[PDB]
């Protein structure tokens, strides 16, 4: 056997497993299946170590997986919070900066502050505000007055952030719905049955 | 979409990934590729969480993976050493107890003591001997006298244990060489080249 050809076959399979795990992570995030998301995330993290060179499409895929991971950890080394880390990933992905990208970005910026207020850490909410940012002065008075349920926070809510991110996840889910591993697995299931 | 049929497709794919990772772990163990073995082991461990019901063949597969993991950690919660744990797995696998099974078993029993002596922990070597076991009295005097290079230890050596386990790994490697994921990955590589 040729070790080089064996290593090449292992790299192709890693690529297939990555797309499968991304598609599975997207569904668990859309469905609210938290433990399934955690298991799929751990699997994707492990599989991604079998790839040392990634194509442009594979890089976009791992960054979507990292993004959804921080968003899922939003309310639960970097010296920043998970939502501030999701914001850094979001602004760096090789993707179009359309209306949806912009509204997801702004919802994360406000939710990175609001999740700290929800947890009762108002000093942390101020530190998050200083790192991200008359609008700023109003937002700073809201945090200072512990006005968690201010109408602004209700419009740029957590549920609205999740709905917008889930709409983006549906496009990713559609784009990868037909990848090799899932398509072959569906055929085996449909043949039984 | 049917969530049940999606979950079934995900279980089929997990089964395929398990066989692929087992075959990859077997090759890394045979080749002495330590970091590749560590990466594949972490991937197999993660993938195995996506299966809650395992067939008789899948159980045998995960136990071979656990066995090779302890053997690989032999010289590096349970209150026993990795080689004593490999011995517990080995004696429990749904497999034939032939001449090869017996010689692998005895080589592990002696190496579980000898690796402690190699590391300079003779008190631990005595604790391992007491847990596993005129032959016993001779083996106990060897440990007590720190006779690490005694002719008995040279016949039931680490290298001999590794060669015997590698011969067993070659049968597993042959049995799984044709599994779905590796066979499809090889076709893509051969078509390029
Ligand atoms: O990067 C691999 C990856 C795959 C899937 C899900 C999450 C991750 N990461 C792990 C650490 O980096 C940030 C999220
Ligand atoms: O059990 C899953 C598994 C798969 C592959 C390699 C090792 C393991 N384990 C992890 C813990 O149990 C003992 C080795």
């Amino acid at each position: 056997e040729d070790a080089g050809l064996v290593a090449e076959a292992e790299a192709v399979a890693a690529g297939w497993m990555l797309d499968f795990l991304c598609l599975s992570l997207c569904r668990a995030f859309r469905d609210g299946r938290s433990e399934d998301f955690r298991r799929t995330r751990n699997s994707a993290e492990a599989i991604i170590h079998g790839l040392s060179s990634l194509t442009a499409c594979q890089l976009r895929t791992i960054y979507i997986c990292q993004f959804l991971t921080r968003i899922a950890a939003g309310k639960t080394d970097e010296r920043i919070t998970p939502l501030e880390s999701a914001l850094m990933i979001w602004g760096s992905i090789e993707k179009e900066h359309d209306k949806l990208h912009e509204e997801i970005q702004n919802l994360i910026k406000i939710q990175a502050i609001a999740v700290c207020m929800e947890n009762g850490n108002f000093k942390e909410a101020e530190e998050v505000f200083e790192r991200i940012f008359p609008f700023k002065s109003k937002l700073l008075m809201i945090i200072s007055q512990k006005d968690t349920f201010h109408s602004f926070f209700q419009h740029f809510s957590y549920n609205h952030m999740m709905e917008k991110i889930k709409s983006y996840v549906n496009y990713v889910l559609s784009e990868k719905s037909s990848t090799f591993l899932m398509k072959a697995a569906a055929k085996v299931v449909e043949s039984k049955r």
